[PDB]
């Protein structure tokens, strides 16, 4: 039936698409790990310069992966901890440069001093991104998500932390 | 030492078996947020038309995905939020159209309205799916678990839930 | 431009690399499972025979993968449930046989009985790990971490624990 040009062909492009799954895959990994480390010049990295300004009354307006990374730091300061966990990707690739993803997020938080000292808040959402690449590499292009749930607390003050990275 | 076709044909065999993991992953992906979700329609999908009856006295004998969509609707109701967290799954391709399965689950469920209004339950467990192929396509065939734990506790009712999905 | 021969090679290191991504996945998982299921000899399995030893005044030099299952069964006895669950991998394959990964940690545990009965703990870490590969397997050579945050606490003695593998 088909060449062996043609079995290439389809071969190359069958890894050319797990290739940019995985390194997707690696994108949001990198993005967690940085926005909860409070790694804020690495997770800039992570945004498309293009990164998508979903307009609203009342919104901001980005103009760059920097502005971005200071609204996240201002929203994220020292006193909270924060673990964003994802599960159970569905990546797709959409064509060459452009891909979609649905995550499934748990998110803690916890707040360790400051105004809102002892609050915890705990949920859980359904993200679907946007990626595209640009000279190879992979970028978050929009990130958009429908909650499952959210809740907070008072922490009771007697749970001894004894740990903590941002300290 | 190999022909050119031959080492194309266990490349074929090597991409099909990768297609069918992340296939398999993204199956699994898309049945936790349908549960979660409540989508139930969606949820049916995911599930083989030969979707395996484990038989025993007491249990009840499916016959459809539908059917068993009725069962988790009933389990899982409105009131009912949760959250099924899949990690670290562990997919062995056994033939061109079966295969099975390992996850590592966390449950978390609450209870907002009715009988069990402020019940919480955690929980964990380790699953084993089998999945089969047809027409190109992946569905659960059968799903069975091992508890890590279970525990079940009342909320203190001043937590605020300030976001539920099914609300 | 290439020959059909260079196509291939390429393809050929492309599937590898993708291949030794998923066994390394598929290894952490086995590890996680076999951790928390308490099944040591298995667990076994997972960790290199030229495991690293991370020299510091006080601390352990390990023999084998036998000594390292002897230190985690005494750190991790029948009445501790465990739940250690990985998220978000990035998996980097470093040479043929070397490789590296980031792992997403969330832990919880739960003392049942004897000294810590009903306290729990609960964190999350960063794991950076080195794998190398061994007649073609790949196992855990060096496992490290920088810990998000840790936290303990008495849990409610009402909490009803309804089932629990460990029992
Ligand atoms: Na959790
Ligand atoms: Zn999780």
């Amino acid at each position: 039936g088909m060449t062996l040009e043609a079995r290439i062909e389809a071969l190359e492009k069958e890894i050319q698409r797990l290739n940019d799954i995985e390194a997707i895959k690696q994108l949001k990994a990198k993005y967690f790990r940085c926005l909860d480390g409070k790694l804020w010049d690495e997770l800039e990295t992570t945004l498309s310069p293009n990164i998508e300004t979903s307009y609203s009354d009342g919104k901001l307006v980005f103009h760059s992966p920097k502005e971005v990374t200071e609204y996240l730091a201002a929203a994220m300061p020292k006193e909270e901890i924060s673990m964003h966990m994802g599960h159970t990707p569905e990546i797709t690739i959409d064509s060459e440069n452009t891909a979609t993803g649905r995550w499934y997020l748990e998110d803690n938080l916890i707040f360790t001093d400051g105004k809102y000292k002892n609050v915890g808040i705990n949920g859980g959402a359904f993200y679907t991104d946007k990626y595209e690449k640009i000279d190879g590499q992979w970028y978050i292009k929009e990130t958009g998500y429908v909650r499952i749930f959210e809740e907070h607390f008072m922490r009771d003050p007697k749970i001894h932390i004894t740990s903590n990275m941002h300290k």
